[PDB]
């Protein structure tokens, strides 16, 4: 009875630990900042324009047209690098395109079956397929739904689900909110299980080449 | 030969500190309390009764017959909540019904395929299955086996295996011993993986009442 | 504004850091000993001459060929244990029969579908795959090459893939280079997913077996 007492106050002691750190970070997606260069609906429009063609010419197409309609805030073709993505059990790659303080824009996909926890989104994220299939196990419920090229995934904050991805899956992501918040998640598995830390490297690099291209465009048109 | 010295010692010393860790885990398991409400093979009958329903209608019926046979020791229908668990590489979703010092009873599956590490933990889990998979690789052997809808996998004290779950596989969890001993593990890919600060949020909490449902039980019977 | 600013500095720090992080492991898996009893070629043709019997069988005769051209060098029928091994995201088991601070050989393999990340380490690492299928995602590439039993995959230093297994996969591991660089990614996940102290102390004391091996047969051959 004594043990029993000990655990549930333990247990309540992290219940409102776990409770303050859920709304510190509702906090800090509340007063983030929302002026934005892009909506979610463009990017999900230009993606599922091209998905009929190969994934690879699609990608070409779509950052030319990123290019043309945004100068000044997609980076050049020297600074473009697939970087793998280990994050919740799943692993993947990215080519981060754009990304600033509020939004961030990047082709995401996996060349190989995996799968795992999708993670707390404490900022709106939207997802366009170009190949492959993307299976999602929203919280709470017993069945999953399956979405293929063509249709665009948006995950609300606060959601979490069960994403799987089969072989050959290719989409393109556009992130709005809090975009600093997701780092943690995006290199947790690269810091406590892959050990890579060339691609945390690589992550941090072309994160900062974003935030220094957003910077630079900012002062062009104000100077 | 100095450098491989000096890796020996290094060894050496994690081998001892693992050994304590197990010596600590073991000494804490076989004195741990043995008040047990009830046994494996109540709930792997009860399970395997309503094994050829739907998985939700086994999940009604087995939740009322368990609050017909032991009525304050099931968590009310307000209570009840499918919160996600991420452990040893794989991910699922459970509903805990019963849990205490000794004792724990929950419904656990996934709608995806998945596996990974089953977990180390001083505590006899028992699983039968209601529908979907359970491929079981133990710890020595090179050759896996599978098990069907109506199965009950006995996870004995000292198990290390790989577990795997092919997608929309759902069964009848009962575990007696150690029980907090199986939160760490139960929380390890929630930490260090996934950063979902609100499962863990959840988990506490409804372990936390459990526990507060427990000791009501217990107080109402003993005044 | 401002927070861009402060974000970059602190993504300098984390890059510097990394940075020093890669040059480190350069600087000492390079200008290393360079002392090897085996090489990738002699195991390679020695598990692809035996790939086409039952992969038990091929085990026990690779292992006899060993002890025949390399004696003192392979561990006992006593020293022999299937061991798990979780990293990286997937999950499979070894057994150690060579392991120094430059070289180690041990036959890998696994029961169940796994998969997840490479690991980065300063070693030369060749697999020679017996059963099952072997499919490789090597960094900055959209797409993967499958293996067959017989063929050679060649890890190279300093090279991140993405690994998948299928169920059945079993193949002979010849490492080369520094060797305890790789050690961290061996026990990540069992530190931070499986929390299982037990396959460490297994794998710590196999590592120590192996060491304390090869100091008998070199102080045997010098005395």
């Amino acid at each position: 009875s004594v043990d029993t007492m000990a655990l549930w106050l333990g247990l309540r002691a992290v219940l409102v630990v776990a409770g303050l750190a859920v709304l510190l970070q509702l906090i800090r997606g509340w007063l983030s900042s929302k002026s934005y260069v892009f909506n979610r609906e463009e990017i999900a429009r230009l993606a599922k324009e091209h998905s009929g063609l190969d994934y690879e010419v699609a990608f070409s197409k779509i950052i030319v047209e990123l290019r043309k309609k945004h100068p000044g805030h997609i980076l050049q073709d020297e600074d473009l690098q697939w970087v793998f993505v280990n994050a919740g059990g799943w692993m993947g790659s990215m080519c981060l395109l754009h990304a600033s303080l509020t939004e961030y824009v990047l082709l995401f996909g996996t060349a190989v079956d995996t799968g795992g926890h999708s993670g707390r989104y404490w900022a709106e994220i939207s997802d366009t397929i170009l190949s492959g299939t993307f299976r999602q196990w929203k919280e709470g419920t017993t069945k999953s739904e399956i979405f293929y090229p063509g249709d665009t995934i948006v995950h609300e904050v606060g959601e979490a689900t069960s994403v799987q991805w089969s072989s050959g899956t290719w989409m393109v992501e556009y992130g709005r909110g809090f975009i600093p918040s997701t780092l943690a998640f995006a290199l947790a598995d690269t810091i406590f299980s892959t050990q890579d830390f060339l691609t945390l490297f690589y992550t941090v690099k072309v994160y900062s080449k974003a935030l220094l291209l957003e910077a630079s465009t900012h002062l062009s048109q104000l100077g």
